[PDB]
RNA sequence: GCACACCC
C-alpha cells in the first residue's frame, strides 16, 4: 500500500440480508399531484406502509427530463392491491386525470430488455392477447431505456384493477422467460 | 390546508 496523509477511507455500511423477491414497480404520477400524494409530513404515507404491510417510497426524478415522481412499491399483491387502489384515489382526490372519467392512471413497470420483446410474444401475438387478459392498455416499446441497464418499462394505461394484474402478469412471465437459462426442452408445452 | 418523507 502507501500511507496517504489522512487519505485513509472505507466506510462500508452495507449489511444484513434483505431478500429482495418483492415485486417492486414504478407508479407514474405527475409532480402536479405526487406531492400531495405522499400527504402530510409524509406520516400517513408511511403509515400506508404499515396498514399495507408493504415498503411505499417515492422514487426521485430517475431522469433530469421527468415532469413524474414514480411511486416505488414494493410489496406482495395483497399490499398493493391497496396501496395502488388509493394512489389511484389520490387522482380522482384532485380530479387531474379527468372529472368525470374514470381513473386513467399510469403505471410503469421494469422488464428485462429482452423480456419487453417477448412479452409481445414468440410469435407476436401474445402481447395483443395481453391486453385482452390485462384489461388494461400495454405499450411495449422499442426503445424506452437502452439495454445498458439490461432493463426496459411497459407502460400500462387504463383502471387500477386492469393495471394490478397487467403488472403482476408481465412481472411473472418474466420469471419464466429467464428460466431460458437452463436451456433444455426436457418435456413438451402446448404451444 | 395542498410535498418531501421513504433507510443508518
Amino acid at each position: 500500500g502507501a500511507m496517504g496523509p489522512s487519505s485513509v477511507s472505507g466506510a462500508a455500511p452495507f449489511s444484513s440480508f434483505m431478500p429482495p423477491e418483492q415485486e417492486t414497480v414504478h407508479v407514474f404520477i405527475p409532480a402536479q399531484a405526487v406531492g400531495a400524494i405522499i400527504g402530510k409530513k409524509g406520516q400517513h404515507i408511511k403509515q400506508l406502509s404499515r396498514f399495507a404491510s408493504a415498503s411505499i417510497k417515492i422514487a426521485p426524478p430517475e431522469t433530469p427530463d421527468s415532469k413524474v415522481r414514480m411511486v416505488v412499491i414494493t410489496g406482495p399483491p395483497e399490499a398493493q392491491f391497496k396501496a395502488q387502489g388509493r394512489i389511484y384515489g389520490k387522482l380522482k382526490e384532485e380530479n387531474f386525470f379527468g372529472p368525470k372519467e374514470e381513473v386513467k392512471l399510469e403505471t410503469h413497470i421494469r422488464v428485462p430488455a429482452s423480456a419487453a420483446g417477448r412479452v409481445i410474444g414468440d410469435d407476436g401475438k401474445t402481447v395483443n392477447e395481453l391486453q385482452n387478459l390485462t384489461a388494461a392498455e400495454v405499450v411495449v416499446p422499442r426503445d424506452q431505456t437502452p439495454d445498458e441497464n439490461e432493463q426496459v418499462i411497459v407502460k400500462i394505461i387504463g383502471h387500477f384493477y386492469a393495471s394490478q394484474m397487467a403488472q403482476r402478469k408481465i412481472r411473472d412471465i418474466l420469471a419464466q422467460v429467464k428460466q431460458q437459462h437452463q436451456k433444455g426442452q426436457s418435456g413438451q408445452l402446448q404451444a
